[PDB]
């Protein structure tokens, strides 16, 4: 709706750095609405979802067990670990990783899943088997956050990753089974939900995942709707911005604000 778009304008203004915006319709995958949908941004923790999709493929395939036991030592541990720092001792099976990947954003989590798969490049096939042409991932966490200036690393458009949710979450790219285990653990509740989850009416449906990165890097990748069902999927991507974490997360917000107030 227009009026978003304006929403997405001040916020780049006020954050003083780009922002990108889509809209789809989940049934149809019709764009709704856009606002430099083609730029690309930084992934950040959003990726954990088509990490969690490429296990689940996977596993479809009788190439993965969820149950597998994952050990792994107290070098593999990387920053913003709250899960996995708790399991040096036991290991961590496949489905425990990914609830922490996706509901606590884990990023040692997300590296052993990475490893699970054969690493970034063997997740960037999966992306181009299924369809996405753009979004890529080069490196693991925390280096994939780093947000550089003139970097395609570790990038995706909103246009692209929107496609791509929408095919993992609707359709038969994954089994019935792994299409709600993807679901579940994306709604699954979280600590603090400041960019969708906060201006979500009560009742309705989110499925979501959240980024946080280096040099401004933001983001959230969403399939939400009323009445307990998906609908939409929306995007947002922002990177560049030195406004504080606060602002980043206030003026995205007010862009999910509008998004609901116009629905
Ligand atoms: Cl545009
Ligand atoms: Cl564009
Ligand atoms: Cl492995
Ligand atoms: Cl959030
Ligand atoms: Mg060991
Ligand atoms: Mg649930
Ligand atoms: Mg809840």
């Amino acid at each position: 709706h227009p009026e978003t778009l304006v929403k997405v304008k001040d916020a780049e203004d006020q954050l003083g750095a780009r922002v990108g915006y889509i809209e789809l319709d989940l049934n149809s995958g019709k764009i709704l609405e856009s606002f430099r949908p083609e730029e690309r941004f930084p992934l950040t923790s959003t990726f954990k979802v088509l990490l969690c999709g490429a296990v689940l493929s996977r596993v479809d395939a009788g190439q993965e067990q969820l149950g597998r036991r994952i050990h792994y030592s107290q070098n593999d541990l990387v920053e913003y670990s709250p899960v996995t720092e708790k399991h040096l001792t036991d290991g961590m099976t496949v489905r425990e990783l990914c609830s922490a990947a996706i509901t606590m954003s884990d990023n040692t989590a997300a590296n052993l899943l990475l490893t699970t798969i054969g690493g970034p490049k063997e997740l960037t096939d999966f992306l181009r088997q299924i369809g996405d042409k753009e979004t890529r991932l080069d490196r693991i966490e925390p280096d994939l956050n780093e947000g550089k200036l003139g970097d395609l690393r570790d990038t995706t458009t909103p246009k692209a990753i929107a496609s791509t949710l929408r095919k993992l979450l609707t359709g038969e790219l994954l089994t019935l089974a792994s299409r709600q285990q993807l679901i579940d653990w994306m709604e699954a509740d979280k600590v603090a939900g400041p960019l969708l989850r906060s201006a979500l009416p009560a009742g309705w449906f989110i499925a979501d995942k959240s980024g946080a990165g280096e040099r401004g890097s933001r983001g959230i990748i969403a399939a939400l709707g009323p009445d307990g069902k998906p609908s939409r999927i929306v995007v947002i991507y922002t990177t560049g911005s030195q406004a504080t974490m606060d602002e980043r997360n206030r003026q995205i917000a007010e862009i999910g604000a509008s998004l609901i107030k116009h629905w």
